[PDB]
Formats: structure tokens, sequence, C-alpha cells
DNA sequence: CGTTGTAT
DNA sequence: GATCATACAACG
DNA sequence: CGTTGTAT
DNA sequence: GATCATACAACG
């Protein structure tokens, strides 16, 4: 079908590329030798054929192509009808091309293992710098230009093609590892393995190839950082607004504006996903604490308008990540074009990672953090400075449990709750909010993440297989007032509507679990769950040492000015001999440090002084900016030399900050 | 289908909303009040149903969801199965959103005229500004009505936000409710076509819709050139479709005279110019570029922007690229995603990006406002007929040939040498036009004459063959020219028994030689040229290209204009920008001068100015009265430096001086002079000509 | 019908 | 990320 | 089986 | 500009 097909038969002669991208497809075309060379693309992530049935393989439409592309049926063919000498298998550098390079092998060793162990499966390395080496620095085979992809990976004379061969007494542990890896089951074995941790053994390859992908989904994608708690993508996001001048207090500005300089910066990924994260970002049924201020279609409790027309600016609690930035606070590492800077946290002056908390999926590993209450969670910490022996249980006290933007009840045991966060897994579920009046019952508020479209036609369903006779009517009431109000009226008032409502809660979506799996990536650099307790103290570590830092930086600057301004105090105390001898010796810069006894710097402020600064005026201004500088130096001073006046000021700012961005407990918890 | 019905089925209260986005019709669903409102989007243009059957028309998707959305048939049906009251069609206040509300107006009209004489047509009119001050909140559809609550907000506590809506999309969905939606605030006016007004409207819809006609379009553009409860029909549909195609006409498909470019790439290449992103730059992300020009200027989409950008910078498709970018740029069709690729400007861009902060070009402000967009680019060479344009407006279209940069050039400076230059002496200079295809241009002289004499006509292109050995070889194609497509016909035409002459079709175009094919006959006895021009006759190794000169000339009005009046009207534009340039140039170097005589003053007598300084309060006046100088000059004096007080600072600033005075004294000069100013312009003709030259690609031949 | 190029 | 139907002029 | 959220 | 199949962990 896409398969672009050689003038030549002749096998032991021509070659098989497969293509991760379409347009890299479309480049790798435009540059095949065509006498010898095929190209097909195989357009996204290939399906993990590692535990499909022989049958069940031929029904996924690229896994298709590429059997009718090969000329083989998943089971013993043994050539024949081998179109190819050699299939290579061509995707770019990134862990998501290893990933790829992986699926595929599995896919050939499972289904077409004589394929393989002929010596049909080539791999093709592409460089990753050039000057080529495996500075411009290749981001895709889609970056590169087609004759530059010739050269690296198509013309036989130049490329650097590997045979990938399972030997026998090799093909034991080929199995073996390559079942470890792609098998559905098992996933606490890839989570030891990765903690553990001209032709080449496939089972080496396809070792090396997982580890790459499932270190940088892990670390760099799906699990957040327990400082600022968030994904890079999110980060990158936010901190691309900020550059953009997107304050709360500014105006709106176009998405697409902010999603181009979130991929043309920082983020060397798809401009679709990351889209789809600011979008998340900026929903407030999605986000607890949304940052999150979107104009147009932003969806509703689903899907959105696109970025062309919506218009996007951070939300004025993003401020608890996005102030201190510029105070030396977090560090920074270059990006991907090494043309900009990228901060690799984000100075938090709040837990987020547990105040909108996180869901993502990794390699081997998964998160599932709820979001909290601020004000809770702020009280917490506190405590926790105050009384550094707080147990988990008096923490517990404080912070009731989950707080999710979707009302409703949280019917779980406070016992339950207790196991959950002490343990850091669990479940924890939520029930509708539904009242009688007047002895029909009507629900005003639904769990997180329920349509109520969908709970409504569940329950329409249910009656229309005469499930249901105990209800005569349902209404969906639901105006611009009142957001949800699901009515549902019983025939006749002898019906025990109490009992038809525990029955939605167990059949319909009326009650709802949540999973709960507090793994996040540590200070260590190195991810694991923690329980609430270890969350909060460690996260008191970052917020200690971030402040810390801050008052460092702003010490510094202060202790530089008041240089300066003494400097200045001196020049002015003597100005008239100053200008002499700016106007009477050769190179008055080191002149004048002889003759004040000045710093370089002083005397350089010194001939930099504006002859509007001669007035009195200036020199009140100047003094009055000495003294006030240097109490503030003393007070810096003091702060940075005392545990109890650091942590003091940590409580001040806790506090401070939990009144301007608090919130009332939006879900109460029930039984 | 995709609607989103309403739970009611009484007539006379129940409303059926069409809305142009799916994602404004996402907003439209999500405020609609669902006991009597149902929502329907219809994605993209629809089609124009005018001049199609009344069974053609339930083919479309559109129009066949539209049908059975309504509940009635394409023929007379008259209600019954009428399944909503009043139906509106809900667009954005684009001038493509009254093409979409026209076409939605002919496929009511002329296929369910019944339900339009009931009065079950409705036009849904949106808010183009939004005006906020402190609870207060106002809608405006006019213009004059903004500035005329401004005025009224201008005695309560000021600072009020105007908003201006650039679509539907881009707006609450509560906004929409209140504007558009709620019956209690919104503003839908009632489309009727009364009696005797019936015979009218189907007239003057007929020539807007009739994919005929064209010309009568033409003549009513020419001839071209507050609310009630209820509007006629006709009125509203000739109004808006005059909107639609003035804006298509003015800022789309036809190019400024002055640097040959639509709106479009403008905003492209001075996004970019904006950027940095220059020819001795550093590539950068497509994305970035793109959602600059989305995010600034461009108030449109991304992918029709990325794809003129594409086009730009093809070196097949356009003669003289801006126009650089890294990895696949498509060959000779389509390309790779923004994601992926990188760009920059062209060196030839600087052609039309130089000379641009030199008070050269007037500037309008963007649509929010907020920043400030070039009306045109300060052009050095005639772009227009360097890289040509090709476009399709409402009514008329532009197809412009590329030409040589060297022979426009001499053909200017030829101009202006001697401007009594006829078309056939400068035709003399430039050959015809100058296609990136190589390939011969088989056309007489004396027709290229009549087509730029005319402004119209059509020039023809054929392949370049040579015979080698018995075997006939083509080493290039004519421009647009696919080669496979000509393989592929060659090909079937040999399987059709139709070239028994031919023996064997060879492709051996490899990377040295792009454009390689082979044609081998069978024996050595056949006459190749009578099969090639059989195949110059049947395939496309012969083609024809559209030749019609029409661009917005100085006036800012489109017209089709010959070869003389181009030249002529750019040597106009050039001369004056140069003018500007030069008048820029001479009041900053007046200005310096002026600070520099002030600075000089100062040095003269430092003393008593710093005495001033610290002796009198605010000594900005004192030092104006002491030695009489100007407020700037004080301020200059006022921000001198210490270090400044040297003798190095006042023998620079002195240099500085003789040399400012001088290039004033040449500058006053060459402004006062008609022949010197006349002389600049061919020196930097000429001198243009030489660093971005080309040779020339198409030869001519018959 | 089939192109061409900015638009939805 | 590639693809699909549409408007509009006007020639082969 | 069907979710959830960054990825191809 | 909306849509379609995929990986990956892990619960109901
Ligand atoms: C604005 C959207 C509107 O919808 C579009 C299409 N439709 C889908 C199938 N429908 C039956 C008819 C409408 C379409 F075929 C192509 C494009 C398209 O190429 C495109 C672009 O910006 O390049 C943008 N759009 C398209
Ligand atoms: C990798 C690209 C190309 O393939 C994609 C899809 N396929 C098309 C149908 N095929 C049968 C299977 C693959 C797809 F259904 C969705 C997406 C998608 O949502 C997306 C994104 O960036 O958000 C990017 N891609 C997608
Ligand atoms: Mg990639
Ligand atoms: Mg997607
Ligand atoms: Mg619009
Ligand atoms: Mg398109």
């Amino acid at each position: 079908g896409k398969l672009a097909d050689c003038t030549a038969q002749d096998l032991n002669r021509t070659e098989l590329f497969l293509v991760e991208g379409d347009s890299a497809g479309g480049s790798a075309k435009q540059a095949r030798d065509r006498e010898y060379q095929a190209i097909m693309p195989l357009k996204g992530k290939i399906l993990n054929t590692w535990e499909v049935s022989s049958d069940e393989v031929l029904a996924s439409q690229e896994v298709h192509d590429i059997s009718v592309a090969i000329g083989i049926d998943p089971d013993s063919d043994d050539l024949s009808q081998l179109r190819y000498g050699k299939i290579c298998i061509l995707a770019d550098a990134d862990s998501d091309g290893l990933h790829i390079a992986t699926l595929l092998c599995a896919l050939f060793v499972r289904h077409f293992r004589t394929l393989v162990k002929e010596g049909h499966v080539y791999v093709a390395l592409p460089p990753l710098y050039r000057i080529y080496a495996l500075v411009q620095r290749f981001k895709g085979l889609g970056e590169m230009n087609p004759m530059q992809l010739r050269e690296t990976t198509l013309d036989p004379n130049t490329r650097r093609l590997v045979q990938l061969v399972i030997s026998d007494e090799d093909e034991q542990q080929t199995t073996a590892i390559m079942d470890m890896l792609l098998a559905k089951k098992r996933s606490e074995d890839r989570r030891n393995w990765l903690q553990e941790k001209e032709r080449l053994a496939l089972h080496e390859f396809t070792e090396n190839a997982y580890l790459n992908y499932s270190m940088y989904v892990i670390m760099d994608r799906a699990l957040p950082f327990i400082g600022d708690g968030l994904k890079p993508v999110q980060r990158r996001i936010v901190y691309a607004m900020s550059e953009l001048g997107l304050n709360a207090s500014a105006k709106f500005k176009k998405s697409a504006r902010t999603v181009g300089d979130v991929l043309g910066k920082y983020h060397p990924h798809g401009d679709s996903a990351c889209y789809e994260a600011m979008v998340l970002m900026a929903q407030p049924f999605s986000y607890r604490y949304p940052l999150g201020d979107g104009q147009g279609n932003w969806g509703a409790p689903k899907s959105f308008a696109a970025m062309r027309y919506t218009e996007s600016r951070l939300s004025k609690y993003a401020e608890l990540l996005l102030s201190e930035l510029g105070q030396g606070t977090v560090d920074w590492v270059p990006n991907f074009d090494g043309t900009l800077q990228e901060p690799k946290m984000l100075p938090a002056r709040l837990p987020n990672i547990l105040l909108n908390g996180t869901t993502g999926i990794a390699v081997g590993m998964a998160t599932d953090i709820p979001p909290h209450n601020l004000r809770e969670v702020a009280k917490a910490a506190i405590t926790l400075i105050e009384q550094p022996k707080t147990t988990l249980d008096e923490l517990l006290d404080i912070v009731q449990g989950p707080d999710f933007p979707t009302e409703a009840e949280i019917i779980t045991s406070r016992a339950e709750i207790r196991k959950i966060y002490q343990n850091g897994r669990g479940s924890v579920r939520m029930r509708a909010v539904w009242s009688k009046e007047d002895g029909a019952v009507v629900i005003t508020a639904l769990p997180h993440q329920v349509s109520g479209a969908k709970v409504l036609e569940q329950i329409a369903a249910q009656m229309r297989n005469k499930k249901l006779p105990m209800v005569d009517d349902l209404r969906d009431e639901s105006d611009h007032e009142n957001p949800t109000r699901l009515v549902i009226v019983p025939r006749s008032n002898r019906v025990d509507m109490e009992q038809v409502m525990n029955h939605l809660f167990a059949t319909t979506d009326l009650e709802k679990s949540y999973r709960i799996n507090l793994n996040m990536i540590g200070l260590d650099g190195r991810p694991a769950v923690k329980n609430l307790l270890e969350i909060l103290s460690e996260w008191l570590v970052f917020r200690r040492d971030t402040v810390r830092r801050r008052l460092n930086h702003r010490l510094e600057k202060v202790l530089k000015r008041l240089h300066i301004l003494e400097g200045l105090l001196v020049a002015f105390l003597n100005i008239d001999e100053v200008i002499e001898i700016i106007r009477t010796e050769d190179e008055p810069k080191p002149a004048l440090m002889s003759r004040f006894g000045i710093s370089e710097t002083q005397a350089e402020a010194i001939l930099e002084l504006k002859l509007r600064h001669l007035a009195k005026l200036e020199e009140m201004k100047i003094r009055g900016e000495q003294s006030e500088l240097e109490k503030e130096r003393d007070q810096l001073q003091a702060i940075l030399a005392s545990e109890r006046k650091m942590n003091n000021l940590l409580k001040k700012e806790l506090q401070a900050d939990a009144d301007a961005f608090g919130d009332d407990r939006r879900s109460p918890l029930h039984e």
C-alpha cells in the first residue's frame, strides 16, 4: 500500500527500510537508490505483538502491512516469498525510536524467528552529532536533510547498519530477556530490572534499547518531581509562558504562540500533546488548582477548541511556582539546541505535588496522586516545622485527605485513608451527593471525572432493560444556575428510593473508585513511593534550600550595591578633586583608586556617574538607600546564621501564602 | 449525526443553530437551553448548491446532514416534518463567516424556498467588540457602536477594556449564550423574502453564486466602489458576499505591486525578521515562527500559513525563494511537519527587509492592537516580476510568471536612463518569463510581446531532449511537471498499444542527474521526432501556463497592468521609499548634530555647568537660559557621564561632528537633485543586480 | 474534469 | 501527524 | 475491557 | 481542524 518498492527482485542486494515517521519516510524515499532500496513508513508506535496470537497479529493494519511487505506469514514461512534480501529498521535516536525498534524486534523475534535467525533483520544506526558522530546534533530523522539521511543511513558505502542476530546458546537468553520486557504481566520484574541497572546480539540490543526508553519515560515524562510537583512538559509550558510575559495580570495571548514557543525553545516533541497537557492544566474540573487561565472553548465535564482559536494566560496560583525564579533559587541546564537555558526545577512556595497531584504511566511503574486542600497541607507543613517529631496520625488530623474539585462526598473510613497515606498505596472512593425533594431524588453533585451524561445514559439503559421499574421518570434539570442536577422521579411514594439509590451506587457511575500511588521523583534524583510524612518532610527540605538560596542571592546583591554606594559617597565628599582627576590625569581609573582608596568597581561606578547626579537630592537618595540596604543586609545576615530564624521565616511565608491562595474544602468526608 | 438535539418537538418555540466551527459548535452546545435549542455544527465551507441538482445537493454530506436535520427534502416539502420552529445560521464575524452565511442562504433560497418564505431562516449577528468597565459590560456589532459606548463610559471611573472578537472559537460559552443564544439578550435577525422582492432576490443571488458569469461580478465590484428584527434576504446576501469578495481581493489572493507579496507572506517574512532569523543566523523550528505569525499578525489557521511558507521555501516553486529550510521541504509535492522542519530567511529576502527601520513603509496596528505591522516592505528589486504570483479571488484572479533578476534590473535602469522607453525596447532586455525548471519556452517573441502588451495571455513550455545514441533522453521538464506522472503517462500510452515504435522506457534519474528520462526505440529506422511530437501533444512534456498580470497598484485598487506600467509604477514606489529613507537618515543626522553642538558648548564651560547643577533646583531650565540651549541639549548635558569629561571623549565627539556635517551635506545635496537621485537609484539597482544575480534558467526557443 | 493557492 | 470536502477564476 | 495522561 | 491506533501500569 504505502510501500515504495524498488525496481529489482534479486535478493542479497535488495534492502527494505522501515521508517518511523511518515515525514521521515518521505525524506528516506527522497534519498533511496530505488535500484535495490525500498522504503516503507510505519505511522506511529506499532503493537506489542509479544503476547498476541499468530492470527491476531494480522489484524493490526501496521503489522499487516509489514507482513505483506516482508512476504512472509507469522509461522515458519522460511524465505521463499521473501521480497527483500535485507530488512533494516530505521528510526531516529529518540528513546521512543528505541522503543519502536524494540517493538519491531519483539514482533520479528516472536512471529518471524526464522527470518531473524537467517540474518535478515538489520538495525540502522543514525548519527547523534554532526560537526558525523554516533556541532549540529540531529533531533530526528524528520529534521535532517535528505542527502544527510542518505549518507547517514542509506548509501551502503557510507552507512552504519548493524546486523541483529540470535545465535545458538544465546537464543535461550534472547527469549528469556525479551520476555520480561514485553510481557503485559510481570511489571514488578521490570521495576527490579530497572533498579539493578558490523553485527550485534539481538538480546544485547533489546536490553539496552528498552533501558533507554524506560529510563527516559520514568525520569523525563511520566513521573513528577517532588519539588514543584510538575512533569517536564508542564514545567516547560509554565516557564515558556513566564518568558512570554503571560502573567495573571497580563493580557491574553493566542495559545498557538505559547505552544510554538514551548516547541521552539524547550520541548523537542509534538505540538498536539503539548497543547493537550496545557488544556488539561487549564481545566478547573481537571485541575484542583489550575494554572490555568483560558479564553474560549477549553472543554467541559472532554474535548475543546483548537489552539488557533483559544487564548491563554498563567493563573495567579502559578505565581507560587514562578516567583523567586530569577533569584538564584533553581539550577539551569541548557536546552536541546544549546541556544538558551532552562530551569531544572521551579522555586515552589507550596507543595504543588500534593496540591494538584499527578497521574502518569511509565515503563515498569506509574504514579497516582490525588489533589489536596491548600490550607490543610500548609497547616500540616507548618505543624511539621513547629514540632518536627510530629507523627503521621497528627498530620492526618490536619489533612483530612484528598480534596477533589467536584464537590460530592468522599465515602472512605478515616482508618482506611490513614492506611492509604501510611503505606503510600491504596484506593479512595467517592459518591454523588443527592437529596430527596420532594419524594423524588435529585443529584446535585457528581464524583470526580464523572461524565454525568454517561451516568444518565447508564440509568436510562438500565431502565430500558426493565431492571428499574421503581423509577417512573428520569429528567435532567441541569441548567446554567445548577451545573449538575439529575432528577429521578419514582412511581408512587411507597417505593424505597434509598434502595434504588444504593443500587445506582453499585451499578452506575454515581460511585467511583480512584487509584492512589504516591510515586514521585525525590530530591535524590530517583523515583520512589513515599508516605505523607516523607513527602512533607522532603518538600520542607527543598523549600528550606530554595529559600536559603534566595536569601544568599539577595545578600550578595545588597553587599555589592553597598560597596558601590560607599564608593559613590566617597566621590561626592570630594567631587571637585574627582572631576579634576578626570580632566587632568591620563587614565583616571587607577588614579581615582590611589587618591581615595577605592576599588576598581567603585572607580568605574564613579566614572559612570551622570552630571545630573551631582545634585543634592541624589546624595540624599543615595544615603537613605545606603541606610535601608544596611538594615536589610543586617536582617538577611541574621536570618542566614540562625536555624530558628530560618524556620520561622519558612513558617511566616507558608502562613502568608496559605491565606492569599487559600480555598475551602470542596469534597467533604462521609461514610 | 453530529447533532446535539433538544428535548422538545413543540414548534414556534424550538430553535436550530447552524454553527460554523466545530469548536464554536462546542461552545454553542455548551451554552444552549436544551429545552428548545438544538445545535448542529457545519465543519468548513459548505457546497455552493445554486447550480446543483436537487438530488446532487443530498450527495454532499454537509447539505445532507442539514436536510435530515431540518426534516425537509429539497423539494416543496412544506413544513409537516419540520423538526424546528426557527433555523438560525451562526458564524463568526469573519468575511469568511459572511461567505458561509451567503452559501447557506443559497442552499436555503434555491432548495428550500418555502421554508425561507414561511420565515424560518434566521441570521445570528455576533458582537465584534466587548467593552467592560467595572461591573458594566457592553457588546457592540459595529465599530461606531463601540466608539459610542466608549464615549458614554468617559463619564464613569476610567480604564475600560476593549476585547475585539476575532471569532466564535475564542469567546467564552456564556458570552456566546448572552450574545447569540439567550432570547432575552440575543441579536438575531429574521431573513425574509417578501412578494415582489422574490424576483429581485433570485436575480441578485444568481450573479453572486453562478459558476459562470464572473465578469458580471467584476463589474458589480466595480460599481460598488443599525439593525432591526427583520431584514431582506437579498439585502443581506448582496452585502455579505460583497464583504467577502472585497476581503479576498484586497487581503488574500492579490499581491501588492510594491513588494509583490500577499498579506500572509509579508507577515511571515516580517515575523521572521522580528525573530532575528536572518540568512546568517542559525535555523529555528518552524513551529516557533508559525506560532509567532499567528500570535502576532495573522488571525487565521496554522496549516495554510505553514503551507504558504513551505511553498516560499521551495526552489522549484519559487524562482527566488525566501526561503531557507532544513529537513524535508518536499520535492518535485508534500513535505514534513512544522514540528520537525527548521527555517530561516534567504539572502534574497534582504531585498525586502533591509531599509525596514528607516521610515520607508507605513504601519498599521495588528488585530489585538498590542503590536504594529508594516503595510508594505521596502523592496529594493521588483519582486512582483521576479517571483511572480498566482491567486484566485472573487470575480478576478492573478497569474504572474517569474522573471530573471538581472534582466528586470537592467530594464528598470534602462527605464530610469530613458523614461520615454517603449514596451518593445524593454522587451529587447527582458526576454520573457524565467521559470526555475530549465527547459525551453517555445513561444514566438511576437506572441510574448502581445502577452506583455495586453497584460494577459499564455506561455507554453516544452521539455529539453537530446538523441544519444539513437535513444531519446529528456534532461529537463517544464515547470510543475511531476516527471513520475510523465513516466506514468508515456507508460500507460505504451500499455494501450499506442506506442509500438518505442521499445523501452527507462528512468535513469539519479542524484547526479535529477531528470533523466530515456526513450529507446525498436530499430533505428523509426522517426523518433514524430513520436516526440506525439508525446508533446499527449503527455505532459509540453505544458501551458496562464498569464494574467493583475495586481494591487499604488492606488490601492486591483488592476491588470502591462510590463511598462508595472516597471514604471514600481519605479515610483522605489523612488518614493528611497526618498523616505534619505529623509529619515537626514533627520537623525540633524538631531545628532544638534545634540553634539550642545555637548561641545557644555564642555567649553563645564565648571559653570556643574555649578548650575549643584546650585540650581532643577537645572534643566537654568542651563537653557544661561547658554541659550534647547531642552533636548539640556537633557543631553544632564545625561553626560563623568568619564566623558575627558579630552579623548571631546575629540571623538568633534570628529563625529565633522563626519555628521559632511554626511548631512551629502544627504541634503542628493535630496534636492533629480539627477543625483536617479544616479543613486541606478547605482543601487546595478549593485543589487550583481549580488543577487542569476543566469537564465529557461532559454527561449521555438 | 483537473489544475493552481490562501481560506474554513 | 496525514487525510478528507469545500470556495473562487479560468485555461487546457 | 475501559479507563487515565505524555508520547509516536 | 477533528479523527484514528498504538505503548505503558494497574484497578474495577
Ligand atoms: C479548517 C479545516 C476544516 O475541515 C477540513 C476538511 N474537512 C473534513 C471533511 N469534511 C467533509 C469537509 C471539511 C478538509 F477536508 C481539509 C481541511 C484542510 O486541509 C485544512 C487546512 O487547514 O489545511 C483545514 N480544514 C480542513
Ligand atoms: C504519531 C501520529 C500519527 O499517527 C497517529 C494516529 N494514527 C492514525 C491511524 N493509524 C491507524 C494509527 C496511527 C492516531 F490515531 C492518533 C495520533 C495522535 O493523536 C497524535 C498526536 O500527536 O496527538 C499523533 N499521531 C497519531
Ligand atoms: Mg523523533
Ligand atoms: Mg493526539
Ligand atoms: Mg473564523
Ligand atoms: Mg489543508
